[PDB]
């Protein structure tokens, strides 16, 4: 018949690679897992080689509020957010987006539209970013605040639409 | 019973990482998504790693043409494409397209075959092209009309070939 | 009707790519897999990519106690681990953690808990670890015994924790 | 009720990204796509990134016997395989195996068996092949035919051995 029971994958392994030698009981074989261990696994693995590769506001609230919340809370001066923690925020907002997606929503505007200039704006400072975002970040603290809020909120708007349509 | 309800994966996180701190309601647990929410995240995030390793006709015309519309423009001098342009999308062709492929093609072919030495000039330009595509573009950009013409249609061709076998 | 017959998945590619050649009669054609074997060849893939991006107790007993059994060991004084071997184990520990999830973790606590304290320490050691974990190493043969398998002790916890929840 | 019809996924997009612009008329979608063509992208996908992460035989017959049939080949002097070949496709074996294989086998052996000697000696040569396959191949190239074909055939044995256990 086979044997009554077959060994589930292991959770550490799902989330990586388990460090628990031979004392483990549980399936690192991939071959036998159930579709979505291995799919979830692939999922924790990207965002492992996606962290290793990346080049270099960590309290209570702004964790709670992430960088979109920090962003919109500057905007509104609320929650004593700093222009310097603001301007770092802006960064992480430019590497999450992605120029392709800017240009997608470039094209459906008629010729000499307002939005295109913003457009060619964001995608502009996401290249830069992407470049140094070291050099991108100082390059927004001297903008004026009005310009730089506004700057700010075409970029929310636009990451925001993006994952909307 | 269970709870009435479940999460829903968040459209953010799907798409790359979520910025919106615990003000967000949805799903950023891997373990609760179902498999077409994980699927496509590990495309979106994929498409993020190779970019982000990548070493360096933004235009809406270019746009819509793609790099295949704009190499096949400047084959037949429309649409005011300058050689400057077609030797980069060629460029962006050949690091699109992979040796590998192009050995399968080549060993189906008649002991000197014509075509094995179109192949052997294609896979040449690949690795030249992965090495250094600034180089590489210079030398496309020495080679006279008539010839790049030639080698551009080749390339075409095989890439088209590669992906409708 | 078809073919009586459809070629079955390469077991050399699941694994990565068959270096056979065309003696080979499985497919490496992924268009005609089943979906297990481009999950399980999607996860061996990412090891691997994972692993060559990597920067640098491989004895049999070390091997089957893992990281985790030689680090319990350690803190036991059982199975003859030194102090050396336990620290090049923290290292490997604290590449497998990280830093989001002791903070996901750090936000369900009471303010001025002494938890938090014990987070933000391992938080840091592991953005340590990331820098160089051979400086992190050296840092760790220097904490007294006690202090250091405190701190271990804190790792464990919270690998564990993670894990469960 | 919806549309007639939904549209396909783009084949191109599948192997990678394509290049057509908006003259193409298939989805580039990932939400719209099928499970599997989002599997098979990946597979495209992760192969582009191992690849253009890679650090540096090519003719029909090598091809068709791929880096295996060269080095049986060479093993037992057929198909004019040279020396040289044979170490440089060694390095290409080398890069295919992992340790933590080899590992897993070791610790299935009787204490002192004689099979541990060469699992260390292989798990010796994929270390060395990591850090400099160019020195790692020229060391290949001073040994002895006899301890080459020897070492070969070793690792031969537990590359088919791994895949089909």
């Amino acid at each position: 018949l086979g044997s009554m029971s077959r060994r589930n994958p292991c959770k550490f392994e799902i989330r990586g690679h388990c460090l628990n030698g031979k004392r483990c009981h549980f399936s690192h074989n991939y071959f036998e897992w159930p579709p979505h261990a291995l799919l979830v696994r692939q999922n924790f693995m990207l965002n492992r080689i996606l962290k290793s590769m990346d080049k270099s506001l960590d309290r209570t609230e702004e964790y709670a509020l992430g960088v979109v919340g920090v962003l919109e809370s500057y905007i509104g001066s609320i929650n004593n957010i700093t222009k310097q923690s603001a301007c770092v925020a802006m960064s992480k907002l430019l590497t999450e987006l992605n120029s392709d997606d800017i240009k997608k929503l470039r094209d459906n505007e008629e010729l000499n539209s307002p939005k295109i200039r913003v457009y060619n704006t964001v995608i502009s400072y996401i290249e830069s970013n992407r470049k140094n975002n070291k050099q991108t970040i100082h390059l927004l603290k001297r903008l004026p605040a009005d310009v730089l809020k506004k700057t700010i909120k075409n970029t929310l708007d636009i990451h925001k639409s993006i994952t909307i349509n």
